[PDB]
């Protein structure tokens, strides 16, 4: 059949027949007028069934001969008189009219159905989620109405507590009951507002209008709003988004849906509200009216187990109007007030009249209500009831149902309602148990709710308790919350490529996780002997600093809302946002490069650059606050995050603007001078003190005080206990600014060497000038292998990898491959001794030095890029060569364009040659530059310096030429004049910030430089490799140091957020609107006491008479 | 349309062929020009417009290859019907 | 416009039939011109289809790409892209 | 210390809150036992405690040694000498 409605949905049909009561209409001929009007006791009448047996029956004269012996009359069963069938009516409403043609389901299922297959309807077949609450309006029967101060409330709140807990409403569907006024309440306060509430209607389907529209298999109806003034039925309200609709078989009575309803809902209160949590879908009833079938339903719920509470609403009509009224002059549990009975039997007798009998049986079953109270709720919307109907409805299922503080939580935490769990279930005065708390934090932290993780913190929950290894090994192996399909690929690659299949994660495999995210040399808590020693054990077990922990928990999880939140909570606070940057930035990193799923990079990076952000707005406020100290802030050892320290995070991640702040800035300013201080001496000084050893000691030094935010090295830190002769050399020689100085003077006068040797002649054997140019080369490439062995990180292919990812180092290697080439051509050459350059091995060599030279000068570049000015144009020229590439691409294609011709049209008798690949680009490009060939143009003219040139078709060449040169500089020339006047403020921002960044990279290779430049340099290595085989920088701090740093940060992150929110609170845009939503407030409140006064006149009047 | 009318029951052709001969309200004195131009160049003196000259004119103001369903055989049918 | 389906494919075609009017009226000498007064309607629409597909292609990207692509089935079997290619809508 | 607690009592200054107390009738004593030790001290209201828990946003804590452990009474002194005590100094 292709369906699991029509498989097992059934519907229900009269195929018997039982006449009407017993009377003719009028009209004689008895025979005619009874198959003519007669009503089956189903509910239609003869010629409606068509009752395929029965229609063979209806010839006759009907089913069943005559009279029928009135007991068989009466014998009407739905059980035995009507047949079930697969269904004909389930398809989609297409409600005509209204706006934007609203859309419900329905269904045509017979009352025979059982509970359980509702469910499956709802949810399997309909594709609806399970709800968090369910709200089953009773009330009005018949069409009414309501204040429309009533109206709109009760549309606020019943909406609201119906978005935020995906709420189901159980109305009757039809559009004369309290479906109308709930129904209109979705109307006004824009019930899709991108979150539609899953209203549904049940109704028996023998009492709506348009029962044919709504036939058909998986048919959209043309249904329409159409109230006939002849109908007698009802209309199918629009705004409901689903419907029930009974096949009792008959038609036109009521009645048959109040055992589904029922059942629905126990079928409901009988499914797991989510899968963490082991409780119930709760269930409360709304009332807006009533007659006796209400309050005898109000009656019911009382008595039901589990009890389902109600909610009355005084205000609204008959029975609403009554329970509040009933209730208020009642007392703790069961009574009325000593006399009490003619007054209430009096409103019963007035506000539902059916006089003194039945109201007194109906007003003993108003008793046994309010014997009940503590269940009812009877939110009046007078002045201030409940606090707002929301409140009420969500409140009343945390009333006297014996649900402990615990199961009050739970609860609204599935619903993530805090200000209910704040000002309901932390009342004061509480009963709270041991691992009540706890258990609801383990909730909380794995569906993801922050909002409960700070009340519950704020409420008194210890995180160092609650994080044993178990939990903490618990959460990352949740399902029960937004987990991240990223991790399971990340502990794939660190398995060697394995995956057992059931693999609870462990915590040693997420240590390899982060150990290959954050890279290099980082090494987790998780894999230390400590820790792998207790694991397998499992006070001890505590984490001393959890939220170091959840930190990285909720980052791996793609879990940032969380994850700020957890940062702002504990300290490190810049640490843990640069390590934070680095896990995502890696994880997008994997994520783009790994093929497994939908990239989620970009929400990965936005994710880094949210905490790298964060870091650089502390960094800006620590260093407002002391600049000394905030550069302590960037070099301290961190003990928790191994051993690193606040920039290395900062430029693991490659976060330029932490780098390129002007503390680091100042910093690294800092370690420059070394113990120098360079604001009270000039760079004439340190270089005269280079050339002149001794005027060493007649230049200005730093104390040890100066010198406290700086790092160190061991030793440099051990001098500065002693200031004496032999340390202010020691301080001297060992400070990144003398190093770099007495390099250039060697680079300096190394070039003006290999300059002369370039220029001079060359004999056999090299002169001394060359003979320490090859010393250099030597020895400077001596030191360049060093500093790859000596580089970082362990592993080779790294230190190599990260090494020619630097311009200067891939030339250099260049330079100093191509000069030994050139010096073993040179120097091994069979030298002629009648004429050098008879030997084009010695050219060759010759001719790679003369090249080679090229190479050192654009080094100076690497140098003369120190400078605050110099060094960002240094930067921008290679921008700037890769975002000009194009406009040279089109300027070389204009080139070709003009050389193929005008070659071609001058020079036609060429056989193939190698000239002609250069006589088509040579001389159009020198045009370029200034070079108009004046006297080659028109090779046929008088003043021509190409006379033999001359024939046909060279007329064309001047022609060609002037469309050349217009188009090379009257277009392609002052567009890229125009590309970079246009361009160079973006490329000398980002060339600033790429300065800054390199900087860091550069003072730091000095502190590893050796002292003596690379022809002395062999020196430094040989007392190096003599003292290393015989036997970086750190801010050391004092114990009291560590604590007044601590200290500051943490008064840094309070100025922090302090001063974000007195910004934001302080500024327009939020005080136009604070103002705005009180004007809302106070202009109800006039009109309200504007009411009150017209109530004050009246008493006046009263008063007067 | 808020208030209970269904435009799928009032947009019959009578009345949306009524709809384009009106002058009892903001008119278009470039729809008659348009019309002109896709018939060959006549307008009769009376000439209540009909719905086949509607989609001469979309067809020739969508260009190319747009056919409206004002000028299929489905619509030509069943308007000769009415 | 804003009630019914199909609301982008309606924008586009009325940006057309503006256009197209407004080339017309502009080109026949008729009356006065009329013509900047439909250009405008017809670049309000144009937007507004913008504006729609931002609005799909921040929600899902995949099925806003299916938003261009599928045949109408009540604009002659075209397309939405087909349409404002026909009208030169550029954004 | 509610009242340091809305109104922001940090709002980057700190009031200087003593909460003068006896050791005999608080909680935890040898939670706070040890030479410039970090307490793990806790806001854990025990249902089946008896004495009192010392308050969060006080900045500072005297705790008399009674000797005994218990009974209140040995703080009135020390509190109204310390009023003493600062009543005899020059404001500035
Ligand atoms: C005596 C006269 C003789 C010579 C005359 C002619 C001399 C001609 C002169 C040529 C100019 C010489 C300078 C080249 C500058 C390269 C720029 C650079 O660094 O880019 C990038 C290199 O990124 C890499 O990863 C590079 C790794 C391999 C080294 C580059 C090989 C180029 C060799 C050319 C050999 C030519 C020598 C020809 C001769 C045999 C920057 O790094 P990155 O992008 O960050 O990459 C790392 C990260 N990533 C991989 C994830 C991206
Ligand atoms: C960190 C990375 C960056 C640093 C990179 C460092 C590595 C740089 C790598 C450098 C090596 C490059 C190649 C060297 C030359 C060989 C090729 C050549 O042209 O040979 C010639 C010389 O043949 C000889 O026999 C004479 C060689 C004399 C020694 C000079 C090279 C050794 C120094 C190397 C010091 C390097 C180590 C530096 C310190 C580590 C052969 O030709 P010929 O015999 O002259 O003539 C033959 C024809 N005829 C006889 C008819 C005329
Ligand atoms: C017909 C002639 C045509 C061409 C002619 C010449 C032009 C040829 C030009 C080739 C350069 C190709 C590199 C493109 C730039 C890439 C980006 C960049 O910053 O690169 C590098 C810097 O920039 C440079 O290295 C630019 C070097 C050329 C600039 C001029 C040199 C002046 C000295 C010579 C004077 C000699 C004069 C006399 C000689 C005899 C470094 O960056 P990176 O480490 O690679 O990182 C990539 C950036 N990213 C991470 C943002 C992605
Ligand atoms: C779409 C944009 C429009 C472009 C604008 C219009 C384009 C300009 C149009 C110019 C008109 C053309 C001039 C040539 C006329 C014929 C020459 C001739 O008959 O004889 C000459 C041949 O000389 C040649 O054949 C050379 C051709 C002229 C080259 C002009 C290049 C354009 C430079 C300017 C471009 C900028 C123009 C500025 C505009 C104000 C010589 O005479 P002969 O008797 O053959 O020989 C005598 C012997 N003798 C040579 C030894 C002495
Ligand atoms: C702005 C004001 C400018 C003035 C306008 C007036 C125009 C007047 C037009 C004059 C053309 C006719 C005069 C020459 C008659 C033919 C004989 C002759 O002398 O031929 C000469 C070549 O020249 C030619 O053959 C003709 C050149 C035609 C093109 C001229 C430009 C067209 C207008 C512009 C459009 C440009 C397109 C622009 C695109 C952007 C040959 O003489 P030679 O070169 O000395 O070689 C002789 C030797 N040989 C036999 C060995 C080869
Ligand atoms: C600005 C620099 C800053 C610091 C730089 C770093 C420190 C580096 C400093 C200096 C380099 C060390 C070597 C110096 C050798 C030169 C002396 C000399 O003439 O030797 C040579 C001696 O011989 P001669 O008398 O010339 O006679 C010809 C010799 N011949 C037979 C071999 C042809
Ligand atoms: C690697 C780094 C080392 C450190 C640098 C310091 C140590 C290096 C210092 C010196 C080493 C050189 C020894 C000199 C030997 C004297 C003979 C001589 O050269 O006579 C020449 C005159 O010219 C000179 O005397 C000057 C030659 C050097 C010019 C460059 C020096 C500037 C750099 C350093 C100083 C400034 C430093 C600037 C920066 C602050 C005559 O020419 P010839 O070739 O002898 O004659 C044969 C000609 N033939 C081949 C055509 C037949
Ligand atoms: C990776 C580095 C290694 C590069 C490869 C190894 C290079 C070493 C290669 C060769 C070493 C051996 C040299 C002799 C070659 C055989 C020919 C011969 O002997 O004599 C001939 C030389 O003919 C030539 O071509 C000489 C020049 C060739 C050197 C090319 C170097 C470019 C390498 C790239 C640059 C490095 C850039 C590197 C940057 C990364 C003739 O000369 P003759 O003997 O005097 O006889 C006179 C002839 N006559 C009778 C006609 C008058
Ligand atoms: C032997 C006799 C003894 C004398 C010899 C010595 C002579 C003098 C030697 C060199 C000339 C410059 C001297 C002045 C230095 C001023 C100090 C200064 O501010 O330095 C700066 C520049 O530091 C440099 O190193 C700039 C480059 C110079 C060395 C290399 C030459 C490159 C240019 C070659 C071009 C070729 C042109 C061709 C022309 C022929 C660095 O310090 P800063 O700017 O304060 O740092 C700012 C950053 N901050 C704000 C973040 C902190
Ligand atoms: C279109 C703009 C206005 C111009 C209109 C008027 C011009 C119309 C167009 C072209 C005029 C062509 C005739 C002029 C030459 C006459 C003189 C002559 O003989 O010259 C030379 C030959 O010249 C030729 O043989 C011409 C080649 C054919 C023309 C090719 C198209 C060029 C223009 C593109 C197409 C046009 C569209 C371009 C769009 C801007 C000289 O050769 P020779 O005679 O053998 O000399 C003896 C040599 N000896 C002594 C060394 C042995
Ligand atoms: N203090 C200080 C200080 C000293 C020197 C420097 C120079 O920095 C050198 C490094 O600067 C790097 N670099 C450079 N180098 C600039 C440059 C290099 C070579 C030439 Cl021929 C030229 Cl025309 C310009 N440009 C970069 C870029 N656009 N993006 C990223 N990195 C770039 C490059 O790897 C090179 O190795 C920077 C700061
Ligand atoms: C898309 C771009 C279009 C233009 C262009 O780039 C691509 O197309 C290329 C094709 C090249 C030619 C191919 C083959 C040869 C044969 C050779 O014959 C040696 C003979 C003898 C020496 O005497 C041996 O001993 C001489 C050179 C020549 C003609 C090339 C010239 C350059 C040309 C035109 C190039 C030009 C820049
Ligand atoms: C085509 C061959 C055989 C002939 C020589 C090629 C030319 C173009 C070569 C020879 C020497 C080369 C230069 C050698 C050194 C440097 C310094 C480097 O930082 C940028 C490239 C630059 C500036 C090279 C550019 C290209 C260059 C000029």
């Amino acid at each position: 059949q292709k369906s699991w409605i029509e498989s097992t949905l059934t519907k229900r049909e009269c195929v018997y027949i039982i006449p009407s009561s017993k009377d003719p209409h009028r009209c004689l001929p008895g025979c005619q007028i009874c198959q003519q009007l007669v009503r089956c006791f189903c509910g239609r009448l003869v010629k409606q069934h068509a009752c395929f047996t029965a229609s063979l029956a209806m010839k006759y004269s009907d089913v069943k001969l005559g009279e029928h012996f009135n007991q068989a009359i009466e014998e009407w069963s739905v059980e035995k008189h009507t047949e079930q069938s697969p269904t004909d009516a389930y398809g989609v409403i297409n409600f005509q009219g209204g706006s934007h043609s609203y859309r419900a389901k329905y269904v045509r299922l017979s009352y025979d159905t059982k509970p359980e297959i509702i469910l499956q309807l709802l949810l399997k077949e309909w594709q609806m989620e399970l709800p968090k609450l369910v709200i089953s309006v009773h009330g009005g029967m018949q069409k009414f109405e309501l204040h429309p101060r009533i109206k709109q409330l009760l549309g606020k709140g019943l909406i609201k507590a119906a978005v935020t807990t995906g709420a189901w409403i159980l109305t009757g569907g039809v559009n004369t009951g309290v479906a109308k006024h709930v129904g209109d309440a979705l109307k006004e306060h824009a019930s899709r507002s991108s979150r539609k509430i899953c209203t549904i209607g049940i109704a028996p389907w023998g009492v709506i209008e348009n029962r044919n529209d709504l036939v058909g298999r998986d048919v959209v109806a043309p249904y329409q709003t159409l109230l006939n003034p002849l109908s007698k039925l009802n209309v199918l309200n629009n705004l409901h988004s689903h419907f029930i609709l009974v096949d009792d078989g008959t038609v036109g009575k009521y009645g048959a849906e109040v055992r589904l309803r029922r059942e629905l809902e126990k079928t409901i209160n009988q499914q797991r509200i989510h899968a963490r949590i082991g409780q119930g879908v709760p269930v409360v009833a709304l009332i807006f009216e009533g007659g006796p079938n209400v309050i005898l339903t109000v009656l019911e719920y009382l008595q039901e187990s589990p009890p389902v509470p109600v909610v009355v609403c005084e205000g609204t009509g008959r029975a609403a109007d009554l329970l509040a009224y009933i209730h208020k002059q009642t007392e703790e549990g069961g009574n009325l007030p000593d006399a009490a009975e003619p007054d209430i039997i009096s409103t019963i007798k007035k506000t539902f009249n059916f006089g003194q009998s039945e109201a007194v049986h109906l007003f003993q079953t108003m008793m046994e209500c309010m014997k009940k109270k503590e269940l009812i709720t009877v939110f009046h919307i007078g002045s201030e009831d409940h606090q707002d109907i929301d409140v009420a409805i969500l409140t009343a299922l945390l009333k006297g149902t014996n649900a402990s503080a615990f199961d009050q939580l739970i609860l609204t935490l599935a619903w993530d309602r805090v200000d209910i769990a704040k000002n309901h279930v932390f009342v004061y005065g509480q009963q709270w148990l041991v691992g009540s708390l706890e258990q609801a934090m383990l909730d909380a932290l794995v569906m993801d709710r922050v909002s409960f993780v700070k009340l519950l913190i704020e409420n008194g929950v210890s995180m160092h308790k609650f994080l044993t290894i178990p939990r903490l090994e618990e959460l990352y192996n949740t399902k029960q919350g937004p987990t991240n399909p990223m991790l399971f690929h990340l502990i794939r690659d660190v398995k060697q490529g394995n995956l057992p299949p059931g693999y609870k994660i462990t915590l040693i495999d997420i240590g390899l996780v982060i150990e290959y995210l954050m890279g290099g040399t980082y090494r987790c808590t998780y894999t230390r002997k400590r820790f792998r020693l207790i694991y397998n054990s499992l006070e001890t077990k505590r984490f001393p600093y959890p939220l170091n922990e959840l930190l990285i928990w909720a980052c791996l999880m793609k879990r940032q809302v969380m994850a700020r939140f957890l940062w702002q909570h504990g300290e490190e606070s810049m640490a843990k946002a640069l390590v934070a940057c680095k896990i995502y930035r890696s994880m997008a990193y994997e994520a783009k490069q790994s093929d497994l799923v939908d990239d989620t990079s970009e929400e990965l990076k936005q994710y880094s650059n949210d905490f790298g952000q964060l870091a650089v707005e502390l960094l800006e406020q620590s260093f407002r606050q002391d600049e000394t100290m905030a550069m302590k802030l960037l070099t301290y050892e961190l003990k928790n995050w191994s051993n690193s320290t606040c920039l290395k995070l900062a430029v693991s991640s490659r976060l330029r603007p932490f780098v390129a702040h002007t503390c680091t800035q100042m910093l690294l300013s800092d370690m420059w001078m070394g113990r120098l201080n360079m604001r009270k001496n000039s760079w004439y000084k340190v270089i005269l003190s280079i050339l002149v050893p001794p005027a060493i000691l007649m230049l200005e030094y730093k104390t040890k005080a100066e010198m406290s935010h700086i790092p160190q090295s061991q030793d440099a830190h051990q001098m500065t206990m002693e200031l004496p002769i032999t340390r202010k050399f020691y301080a001297f020689y060992h400070a990144p600014i003398v190093k770099f100085w007495f390099n250039t003077l060697a680079y300096l006068g190394f070039l003006m060497l290999y300059t002369f040797v370039v220029l001079v002649k060359m004999e056999q054997l090299p002169s001394v000038q060359e003979w320490i140019v090859i010393a250099y080369i030597f020895t400077y490439a001596i030191e360049k292998v060093r500093e790859v062995f000596m580089s970082e990180a362990g592993k080779i292919s790294q230190k190599i990898k990260v090494w020619f990812s630097d311009y200067f180092n891939v030339s250099d290697t260049i330079a100093i491959i191509s000069f030994f080439v050139g010096f073993g051509l040179r120097f091994g050459a069979k030298w002629n001794y009648i004429n050098a350059y008879d030997n084009h091995v010695f050219v060759a060599g010759r001719l790679i030095y003369c090249l080679n030279i090229i190479f050192w000068y654009v080094r100076l570049l690497d140098f003369l890029a120190v400078n605050q000015q110099a060094g960002p144009y240094v930067m921008m020229i290679g921008k700037m060569v890769a975002n000009m590439f194009y406009i040279v691409v089109i300027m070389a294609l204009v080139l070709l364009s003009f050389g193929v011709p005008r070659k071609a049209i001058l020079y036609p008798h060429e056989e193939p040659s190698w000239s002609l690949a250069k006589d088509i680009v040579f001389h159009p490009y020198w045009m370029i530059f200034g070079e108009v060939y004046a006297y080659e143009i028109d090779v046929c003219a008088n003043d021509s310096t190409l006379p033999t040139i001359c024939g046909p078709g060279t007329w064309l060449t001047p022609f060609l030429q002037a469309v050349y040169l217009f188009v090379q500089y009257i277009i392609m020339v002052n567009l890229l004049i125009a590309f970079f006047n246009n361009v160079y403020l973006q490329v000398k921002a980002i060339s600033n910030i790429v300065w800054k960044y390199q900087r860091y990279h550069f003072i730091m290779a000095y502190h590893e430089k050796p002292v003596l430049p690379p022809p002395l340099i062999i020196l430094s290595h040989i007392v190096s490799l003599f003292c290393c085989v015989c036997k970086g920088p750190k801010l050391f701090l004092t114990e009291e140091d560590q604590k007044k740093l601590h200290d500051f940060e943490e008064q840094c992150v309070e100025m922090y957020f302090d001063e974000k929110d007195d910004k934001f609170n302080s500024g327009s845009e939020e005080r136009i609107r604070v103002t705005f939503e009180r004007v809302e407030q106070m202009s109800i409140q006039i009109k309200e006491v504007g009411d009150r006064v017209n109530y004050i006149k009246r008493s006046l009047q009263s008063l007067d008479s």
